[PDB]
């Protein structure tokens, strides 16, 4: 697993530095998508889903959705299998009116996306990922950036002006006031304009038409998030971790679909009958970090409708003459569905023993997460934890590589952030879980995590792909 | 009544006492139903309903769901009659990692489950109930168990360690620390052992083994919830009140089933047009006391896709020939629909005068609350309790028994916990209202209610079961 | 012994459940003491007392003293062994003016007597235990009640009024105003009276009238003690511990009498010379919560006249001839005396093991307590400690099972409740030693124990019985 833990490290390492915002996510998982052959379709033709064949589609580029219909659907014995993991994380995105001219320095001031750690992205080499908007003749273009060059930097104040030397110097960074990236000075932005609106910064709207080509004037309004330009890396001394930004569920979500292209390329290859039963849908969401009440978000109606256009165009035939309903047809595929959501957990702290239960602990390479909760934030019930951890058994019997797993929960009396586990579970009326590889220093700039619970992530949901139907025939319920 | 009453009350304490969790509560509803004749039917087979005929359905154990499809629907003039009460309460539930050897006491770490009173769950003979998933062969078997004999107890600290006497002497309950109950002694696990996971406790695996006549190997994992194992019991001088356990819309939501039951025993005996008109639903929740984001919560598809999987299936034949749509009957039908949520309310507290109402007061045997709300935590809009109110005069003239109700209110400055009223009508788009009887100590261990609410709760129901289409033909918009 | 220390604790079990309060302690251990053939002998008669005898007597029916006279006494080599654990504990007591009409809720106001978890009185099914004083003819009857159903309420607030899930919520029980338990609604108590006293509460003078067979008019004043209902059972796993209520002491205090009940049994039955030798008390105070200041309290003169009356009484005859006095006689057998405290002690709490001694801990099963303090709150020296742990070597060498013991000593920083045991030795000037066994959750209204405890307390007193002389007669000073 060494060589496979490592390799599957790197093309994550290669997914993420490619992959700076929530846009270029949607992207490069549609591109590692349609080169395994997904038929990329849009929302606003018509949907022709055929049997045996995958399908992919970005919704208005935010929310990325994978789906695979298996060859034999049975709507009296069949599933629809859906892991799911947001695509997205806590970055300083761009205000619209962003022309801050103070102490003779050009800056930008971003808004606080998420709840992150905002003092770890003091004093980084920040660069620009996100969606720009521009004119071209007289019609609006659409262009997916990436400026992976240090444009943007966010200085800390200095140590000699406040008290020094005691509780860590009382440090309080104020969102509005103390958050505002510096890009440029008066000096040098008047320096390179001898050789229209007021509300955009002119080094901000010189750097976009530098990277698309055009005036500055074209430039009409984007979507910009701030990502550090460090590439992520092999850390430790062994290089047995992995750190580089946004690891809060783009390295989960690449999982989802890591996992999600294994089982599809199982699937087509050496052609045993339930394999071909399902619906295997792999979305990949966003505005996770501010609640998911988004038209893209887990709370959005996008996946519950992408369930009943595939249930209504793959059964297009069924309907008219047995007299069926998509409603009815739903809700029997439902109590044979899952649920899979991926979102990373925290790792065991050794600075900080205090925020630990004492039993349900965290570490690297022990296994995947299995995240319990006392209020549901995390929609892991013991029954259909049990299901999944037999899915690991069943792929130690097949495969001989055993999936390691290691349960989570918060302590009682501190609160932890709810994810989209329990979201969508309300949304498709499905069993769910919860799991995740436990990382540390979550919502921050760099997040470091084990490259071993990167290989058990992706047999983990490749485990639960190909293995659910054959746990859930076995239970026998009273 | 004073007879009736206290047979409604005593069905009640049957149904507690043998409803020891959310499961249980599934289970003996559902048994409930089933002697009736209310034929059973799984979500996962196929759904071909009849006319006359009464179904139930737990959806995975944990949501009870009962309906009853009228003699003759009228798509034009009928209804969708929905009365609602969760089955779940404030529990400890176990945690999966339980294994706590600390000063040579075997404990158990539950997770508090929902908002408790739980420093009334201290030094209480405490139970088990719940769902626990086993093997047997090959194949995993689901077993719903119930010890009603005490093998736990969260133990108190002693009053000399801290200071005394005065203010309550500053208790503090930390949720963590020191809410662990403890199930054994490190001296009496060893010498019971002589005569394979860690993270699962022995002494709670020799019990449930005893329970289940298996080896404590194949016990996998349960979700577990401590009750308390002293039975309900009629108190007061005059045998007048009523409490045991779970009373959270554990009674409530009998008298939603019990006014359900005795709704379906009207229709079929003595066979009075509109009667047959109506879809009576009678939907048992979980996990309301986490907010009902859950797959068998109120904010699920779960309910939502059960009325669109009967309108589906009792209107199969009229879809096809003229031409109508699920959406298009379904909104037909909300027009006259309405939601009937029941959970208990606060009556009148005589220790504590601050926290109630002046004019809005709740008092024993006094009759249905009727609860509003300033930010619709309840759903009651004063137009659709007028309609509920005149369901309970047309019972006064045809049973010659009065249904006494009272306006229930919490104080403008003081907040109040929300009720799935609101979250199943934005769910259902149906008109609603909250009712509920007064208890004291809700959310708490121990819940004391009054008898002759629970007659009032019942025919309540049952009065909005019957005649809410004769109120609503009777009102005239302009 | 897994036996015999059930069958101990059986029997301890059958003692509380019909012990409530004080008075049915000394009610019931005179019913104990009178089984075995003790002469029930009253305070207002004449003492002639005899040798080879055995005597009992309830003081004013609160404090039980029960005696056996050794055969042969000696002034010269003889002793006074003392076994002392007080018959009370923390109970909310029924004030005399209980008529609290509030919100429609007929209430009697109790006061906390001692120094208990008050918050843990809550939400419990309450009976009634104490002594009742009323009228029959022209005759004032005393009468000792027990009411083992559940009559009286104290409810909780419900946790919606206050904030939630935070520190426990600042939960403050204010000792007047909240606790006060409901007992009726003024709505039945009118519909159960049409089918003199303003000060006492109309439900409860009905309640008591009902147990004595007479008018409500004719019930005086009583002093009645709250207990609750639910009965003391074997708990845990392997059901071993025990818990119902009042175990501070009167479990204890059932080991003190049940240990002098098995002496005499041992001094009548198979008939060595040492056994008849001394004068053996087992005394069951009152009012040791408060602080023993009281008539039948440890602080009042009756056991010190008691002893006194022994002395005059048995050596009535060698007086008069040989010129002696009592205090000569008293002084002369209290260099030979001692005193056994038993009292309960705090088990290491694994839920708090900030407020525990590192060296000095308390398991269960492990032992008696032997309590060691500071400022002698116990009367433990470790020259009298030294000669009871010798008495339990004597055990050992003659029953060949071994009495395990543990040594009890509280933090130097936090402060512990005194007991009787310095008290007694003051009065009497007799040495001592404060040994019990541990519990969790003292004073409280469940206190759990355990099982080899009791059976280990009842052989400690029994050795200490038998095998006190024999170790003292091995002394030697300088
Ligand atoms: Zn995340
Ligand atoms: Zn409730
Ligand atoms: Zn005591």
């Amino acid at each position: 697993m060494d060589k496979k833990a490592r390799e599957y490290a790197q093309d994550a390492l290669k997914f993420i530095q490619r992959s700076g915002s929530n846009f270029l996510a949607c992207k490069n998982l549609k591109e590692r998508l349609e080169n395994n052959g997904f038929i990329n379709l849009s929302e606003g033709e018509t949907w022709n889903l055929n049997k045996n064949e995958g399908y992919v589609l970005c919704k208005e580029n935010r929310n990325i959705c994978g789906f695979f219909v298996g060859k034999n659907f049975n709507i009296d014995t069949g599933s629809i299998l859906i892991s799911i993991g947001h695509i997205d994380s806590c970055a300083l995105k761009i205000s619209p009116n962003n022309n801050v001219i103070k102490k003779k320095i050009h800056q930008i001031n971003v808004e606080c996306y998420g709840s992150g750690l905002w003092h770890t992205w003091f004093d980084r080499s920040l660069g620009l990922s996100g969606q720009v908007l521009y004119k071209k003749g007289n019609k609006l273009v659409e262009k997916l950036i990436q400026i992976n060059k240090s444009v943007l930097f966010l200085p800390s104040l200095a140590i000699h002006l406040q008290n020094r030397t005691r509780y860590d110097f009382s440090v309080k960074i104020n969102y509005e006031n103390h958050i505002k990236p510096i890009i440029s000075t008066t000096l040098f932005n008047q320096l390179n304009k001898c050789k229209i609106n007021t509300d955009n910064s002119y080094p901000l709207l010189y750097l976009l038409s530098k990277e698309l080509n055009c005036k500055e004037e074209d430039i009409l309004d984007f979507e910009l998030c701030l990502m550090d330009t460090q590439e992520p890396c092999f850390t430790g001394v062994y290089e047995e971790f992995i750190e580089g930004a946004r690891f809060d569920n783009l390295l989960g979500s690449f999982c989802v679909f890591e996992g999600f292209i294994e089982l599809v390329n199982s699937i087509k290859n050496h052609t045993n009958d339930n394999i071909h039963n399902n619906l295997y849908i792999s979305i990949g969401y966003d505005h996770e970090e501010i609640g998911s009440l988004s038209e893209v978000g887990a709370r959005s109606y996008c996946t519950k409708n992408f369930i009943d256009r595939i249930i209504s165009s793959v059964f297009k035939k069924e309907i008219h003459e047995k007299n069926l309903s998509v409603q009815e047809i739903y809700g029997n595929l439902v109590n044979r569905s899952f649920i899979l959501n991926v979102d990373m957990a925290h790792c065991s702290h050794p600075n900080y023993p205090e925020t630990v239960q004492d039993n349900h602990q965290l570490f690297f390479h022990e296994g995947i997460a299995i995240k319990y909760n006392t209020n549901k934030n995390y929609v892991t019930s013991p029954l259909h934890a049990s299901l999944i951890k037999r899915t690991f058994e069943l792929y130690y019997n097949k495969y001989k590589q055993q999936i390691k797993y290691q349960n989570f929960m918060v302590k009682n009396d501190t609160p932890c952030g709810s994810t989209v586990g329990s979201m969508v579970a309300a949304n498709l009326s499905m069993p769910g879980i919860d799991i995740g590889i436990p990382q540390l220093a979550m919502h921050s700039i760099r997040e470091i995590a084990a490259v071993h619970d990167v290989f058990f992530l992706i047999k983990g949901v490749f485990a639960f792909y190909t293995y659910y139907n054959q746990v859930l025939s076995t239970c026998v319920h009273d």
